[PDB]
């Protein structure tokens, strides 16, 4: 099955019997996205297992697996299991199952119901900025991955249900996965014994915990079905929006010439400490060129997946059935090709003015088509009304135990080595 | 496989294929030994699976399988899996491991060190009068299990290291094992995955929580090896105790003319709510006489196994190796041929009287032999330590939701269907 690449014609790292190139993993999925980048072009394949994976970098071919040929050839994710009554969730669902719950789920990010958030959220970004006046007044460094965690939980709580608990009450919240792809033969094992990846008990406590998104559910639709969707929120809104902000935290006490002057438009569009509306954050553009920025140099995931459903030749090129075609999102995003001196950070690719020369098939930290992040726009709202109501109250400056530069988890998730800390002044 | 039964000509019940006879659990281990013991006489055979397990009934059978040939031919349990470093723990060790291990923790239950423990035992006693004044000096039912659960998690956290709290303050503490049996053979499989029957967070939680007993473990042994022997002394510590103090406490208001008799032997040895010490104890024989007929009645293991590891002849009988020999307490404890009158709870038959016509050999509740159970005197030294320190200051009634006569779990484990509720008088 190893001899795939060398049929087609692709060229590819060689591929170790059973173990596939996952040995490659060493340093982390992006430094190997990147390195066969260099080494074989535009088009290369390696192998997760037995499991062929081809990486496209033409942006046409990754327009048409993404947009065009997606309710065709390309309508699911990779296979990832073992995971028991979570096969209903969106994120995992396949074909027709997941038709039905994209549209069902749709109608929670709207214009209409984010503009009905931003008065929520004006809520908990004060129990931020009081909880992080708390770890300000007095010297000492600040994890911001606890206090944008203990934001960016209460938010998601909210904007789907209705709880409300300050998460310094602490309310709830690679080692075996290596495994999984040398052995994905032994995932339908694995099902038939409630065996779950999300340890069973983290389940349980939600297995009753759930019997707004929560209320346009209900008003067909399931209810072990209704269980999952409410899962992934909460995970996508706690731990992606508390990662990036710490992220672009890190970016703006190491580049202060731009933590100034976007603290020099927040107080131009909402003055005397003018609370954020709707309106008042679409309007700031370097609040948007840095968060574009950023997600240009932390895309959180790294790779988007698609898994070719049958025999097709896009864009010039025979693509078999059953393999994994993966657009390597970090890669791009610090491709020279693409980016001018791509390892530094510089809100001005995304001015205006030079957000024209820049590819969405190459940029897409969000994704694309059909099945691009669902979440983005409130997303993207949850992160800026954050942003805004901290860079109104303080400046972060660097500390001693701050990781400068930045080292990315060489594991698996795109997380920082030491835990991102910053010193806090009013 | 399955005719291992029909060529020794060993009569059973016919097992099905892949299944063996677990068909026949739908009730429970317990009532599926007392049902062939009727059908088949004194030797009868089953699969677990595949598994075959010989039913020894015969007394000088079951002395030859736990204490004579327990060091050659039959020294370790049954397989089970799968566990993880928990593979080095004192019940599960098997051959020379075994050996080592229980050497190394016969030295916690000596006539010395249990002395030790009586003055330590006394402070907790204390705690569980105070807890069951709270919910007896107002009329409301008493759930034995958790105030005799919370005392006798408190007993066991010090009578090996040296932790206290107070069990209120809740400090920590069937559906798949099913396919174990039918799928012995996935066993290997899970252990290469990590996968721990004891979800991998509460060992978590202990991996570094271990990081007395404890004093005589370091005073050769390991270290991963050291954690697994606190869990087993955790769990059965607790859980065996409460589980029979509640089983007693349904017996005592059940049968009042014994719970007052009982009453007034501990107003005899112990005069003016004297507490108990070490002596006092190993005096009183009806409560004796009782903990030993309870656990005639609710023998909390039900069955006894070892596995026959060579060809023997032991007692006229041709046994195979690789076969379960299994000793169904249960269905002795209870069996007509030497229990009259078996069903009904009369602490009579462990008189010195009569506890001469009395073979130990039937009546097993903790074993025998050299791997029978290594805290029985501290089993049954917490217990009527437990036992006087509240047949001093409360008398049991029955309730109007009390199980009476009491439904055994017909699930797995032995524990009664709904939990033994009891009305407290001061
Ligand atoms: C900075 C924050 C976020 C980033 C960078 C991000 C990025 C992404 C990406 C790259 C994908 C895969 C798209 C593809 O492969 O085609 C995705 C899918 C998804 N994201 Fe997010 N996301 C973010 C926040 C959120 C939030 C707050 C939610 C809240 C529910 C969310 C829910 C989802 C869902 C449901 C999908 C899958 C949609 C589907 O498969 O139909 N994301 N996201
Ligand atoms: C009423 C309370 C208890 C009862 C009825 C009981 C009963 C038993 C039985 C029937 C066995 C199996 C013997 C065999 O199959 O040969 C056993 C083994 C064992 N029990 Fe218990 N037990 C009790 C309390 C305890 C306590 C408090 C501990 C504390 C550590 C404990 C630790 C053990 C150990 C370590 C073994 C296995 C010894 C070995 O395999 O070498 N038991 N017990």
């Amino acid at each position: 099955s190893h001899g795939l690449f060398k049929k087609l014609g692709i060229p590819g790292p060689t591929p170790l019997p059973f173990l596939g190139n996952i040995l490659s993993y060493h340093k982390g999925f992006c430094m190997f996205d990147m390195e066969c980048h260099k080494k074989y072009g535009k088009v290369w394949g390696f192998y997760d297992g037995q499991q062929p994976v081809l990486a496209i970098t033409d942006p046409d071919m990754i327009k048409t697996v993404l947009v065009k040929e997606c309710y065709s050839v390309f309508t699911n994710r990779r296979p990832f299991g073992p995971v028991g009554f979570m096969k209903s969730a969106i994120s995992i669902a396949e074909d027709e199952e997941w038709k039905r719950l994209r549209s069902l789920l749709s109608p929670t990010f709207t214009s209409g119901k984010l503009k009905e958030m931003v008065p929520i959220i004006a809520q908990y970004g004060d129990v931020l900025v009081r909880n992080l006046r708390r770890e300000a007044e007095t010297g000492k460094p600040v994890t911001l991955k606890d206090v944008f965690g203990a934001y960016s939980m209460d938010v998601i709580t909210s904007t789907s249900f209705g709880v409300n608990i300050d998460s310094l009450n602490n309310p709830q919240d690679d080692p075996f996965f290596l495994s999984i792809t040398v052995f994905p033969f032994l995932i339908p094992i694995l099902e038939v014994l409630n065996i779950c990846v999300f340890p069973r008990e983290v389940t349980n406590f939600l297995r009753k915990s759930v019997k707004d998104f929560l209320q346009l559910m209900i008003d067909a639709l399931s209810d072990l079905e209704l269980v999952a969707q409410s899962i992934i929120f909460i995970f996508a809104g706690y731990e992606t929006t508390s990662s990036v902000l710490s992220f672009i935290m890190y970016e703006l006490a190491t580049h202060p010439d731009v933590q100034q002057k976007l603290q020099e438009e927040i107080d131009a569009v909402l003055p005397n400490k003018a609370p954020p509306t709707y309106d008042t954050v679409l309007q700031m553009e370097y609040l948007d060129m840095v968060v574009n920025e950023t997600l240009r140099l932390f895309p959180i995931a790294m790779r988007l997946e698609r898994v070719c459903k049958k025999d097709v030749e896009i864009n010039g090129m025979f693509i078999p059935k059953g393999v994994v075609v993966m657009i390597p999102s970090y890669a791009l995003h610090r491709d020279p090709k693409y980016w001018t001196e791509p390892e530094k950070f510089l809100p001005e690719r995304f001015s205006k003015k030079n957000k024209d020369n820049i590819d969405p098939y190459i940029y897409t930290p969000f994704g694309s088509g059909p099945r691009n992040c669902i979440g983005m726009r409130f997303a993207l709202m949850n992160m800026k009304l954050a942003l805004i109501r901290v860079l109104q109250n303080f400046s972060f400056k660097p500390c001693k135990e701050t990781q400068i530069p930045l080292k990315l988890s060489l594991g698996g998730l795109l997380q920082p080595e030491k835990p991102v800390v910053l010193k806090v002044e009013s």
